[PDB]
Parts: C-alpha cells; sequence; structure tokens
C-alpha cells in the first residue's frame, strides 16, 4: 500500500479540479481519497469538489486556504486573490470570487436561440475584425497581439497556435489545436468567464501559421420591424 505525500496528493486534488474545471481531459487521481481522509478528514468525492470550485470562484467569502476551503496541514489561508492549480501535468492560476469587483462569470445553461446563420467572407483580415465577439489588439514593439472574446460562449478554435489565456478566473497556457477550453464552474447551473483574453506572442515563432476559427457574430437591427437581430458566418482570422 503505497500513500501519497503532502505535496503528491495535493496536485492530485488540482489534477482533480482542473478536470472538474474541464481545463483538462485526463488526470491521476490514484491515491486521492486516501490523501483527502488522512489529510483533510473528509470523503473527496466528486460532490466536495464541485462545491470547492463553486465556493472558490462564486461563493465562498473569507479567506482560502491551498484545498480551498474557507473560514493539520491546511490550517493556514491567503490574503492574496489566487491560486496556482497546479497538478505537475498541467497548471492554471485561478483567482477567488473574493478577488474580483463583482461576478465576471455568465450562465449556459440558460436556453438562447441560435444565432442565424448568413453568408460571409471566408477569411477575416486581423485588422478589419466586423465580428462582435471579438476584439483586436496589436502590439508591434513587443510583437504580440491580444484578441479579446467578449462572446465567450461562440467558439473560438485554435490552429497551430500557442497562447496564453488571461481572464478574471483563471489563466493557463494552451499548446493544442481545436476549440478554446475554458474553466466551467458548476453553480445552479454551469457559468464560464463572461470575458477572456488570448495572448499570442510573434517572438516565438513556433505560432508562424497561428490562425483563428471563429463564428463571426454580425449585430443589425433590421429595418422592416426594427428590432435588434443576431447573424453569423464561419471565418479565419489568420496571425503573423
Ligand atoms: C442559470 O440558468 C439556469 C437556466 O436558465 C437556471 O436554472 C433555472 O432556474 C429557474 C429559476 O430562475 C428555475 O425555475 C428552473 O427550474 C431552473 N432550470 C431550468 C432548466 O430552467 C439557473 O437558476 C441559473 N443560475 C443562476 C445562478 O442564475
Ligand atoms: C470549432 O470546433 C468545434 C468542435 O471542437 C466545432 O463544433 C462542431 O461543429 C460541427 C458542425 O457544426 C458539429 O457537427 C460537431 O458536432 C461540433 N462539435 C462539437 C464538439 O460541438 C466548431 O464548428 C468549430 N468552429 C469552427 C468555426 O470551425
Amino acid at each position: 500500500e503505497i500513500i501519497l505525500t503532502l505535496s503528491q496528493g495535493l496536485k492530485k486534488y488540482y489534477g482533480k479540479i482542473l478536470r472538474l474545471l474541464q481545463l483538462t481531459l485526463e488526470e491521476d487521481t490514484e491515491g486521492l481519497l486516501e490523501w483527502c481522509k488522512r489529510n483533510l478528514g473528509l470523503d473527496c468525492d466528486d460532490t466536495f469538489f464541485q462545491k470547492r470550485i463553486e465556493e472558490f470562484f462564486i461563493t465562498g467569502e473569507g479567506h482560502f486556504n491551498e484545498v480551498l476551503q474557507f473560514r493539520e496541514p491546511f490550517k493556514s489561508y491567503f490574503a492574496k486573490g489566487f491560486l496556482s492549480i497546479d497538478s505537475g501535468y498541467y497548471s492554471a492560476k485561478c483567482y477567488s470570487g473574493t478577488s474580483n469587483s463583482g461576478l465576471q462569470l455568465i450562465n449556459i445553461t440558460r436556453h438562447s436561440t441560435r444565432i442565424v446563420d448568413t453568408p460571409g467572407p471566408k477569411i477575416t483580415n486581423l485588422k478589419t475584425i466586423n465580428c462582435i465577439n471579438l476584439k483586436a489588439s496589436i502590439f508591434k514593439e513587443h510583437r504580440e497581439v491580444e484578441i479579446n472574446v467578449l462572446l465567450p460562449q461562440v467558439a473560438v478554435n485554435l490552429s497551430n497556435c500557442h497562447v496564453v489565456i488571461k481572464s478574471h478566473v483563471c489563466d493557463y497556457s494552451l499548446d493544442i489545436d481545436g476549440a478554446v477550453r475554458l474553466p466551467h464552474i458548476y453553480h445552479e447551473g454551469v457559468f464560464i468567464p463572461g470575458t477572456y483574453k488570448i495572448v499570442i506572442d510573434k517572438k516565438n515563432k513556433l505560432n508562424d501559421r497561428c490562425t483563428l476559427f471563429t463564428d463571426c457574430v454580425i449585430k443589425g437591427r433590421e429595418v422592416r420591424k426594427g428590432q435588434s437581430v443576431l447573424r453569423q458566418y464561419k471565418t479565419e482570422i489568420r496571425i503573423g
């Protein structure tokens, strides 16, 4: 019978958080339950973790310890606003609900009807983005670009990109193709960040061919009845 050390089980504890946040698809949790009984006197089950996540991001209000509890190895707690949720295999710098001005998550359990599709150019220039769901800022003196995503419920897919996601929920690196993963928090429904920032460094020649695929959302007023309308088309935005 092999038991985890304090730091070993903590990484797996964070590994479980990352998996539940949906920032990772893999975990190592062999030995985590015994490590919670011994070091926390608790059952480390899925219910426990979703409330740790719920409290840390939305609901908790005092100071928190490294294991995301609010007011033995972890009876000490932090005044600063973040924990480094670091499993060893992956890490994310996550800010507590306490540290922000209000709530910077949005509820995506809500129904909204599908933004109707309407034709548009397959390739969109980075410097003339007409979609409302993201906004680009270019820093030629640092040869960096930042893409602000204003509608995170609308997918942004990365291809051959190597970026840093910045947001008021968590900050983390992404290194693989596909839809940008975001922290998912359950609180009478599923919440994701209300806005996030994709930071792309051109000094790193490894994203020489970084390109973004997204649903370009167009906001309009239909002239006949005077009401606001939303439409979308698939488009690619090339960087570098
Ligand atoms: C997140 O959105 C969901 C879905 O809109 C909310 O869940 C519903 O909440 C209402 C009350 O506001 C209940 O009457 C419904 O039964 C719930 N479920 C469904 C399927 O509609 C949820 O309350 C929202 N969460 C927050 C924190 O506002
Ligand atoms: C970004 O990637 C996601 C999947 O990672 C794409 O969503 C798929 O869209 C097709 C057609 O709409 C569906 O048949 C699949 O079931 C979807 N997959 C998932 C997991 O939802 C999305 O279309 C991609 N975006 C762009 C602009 O290409």
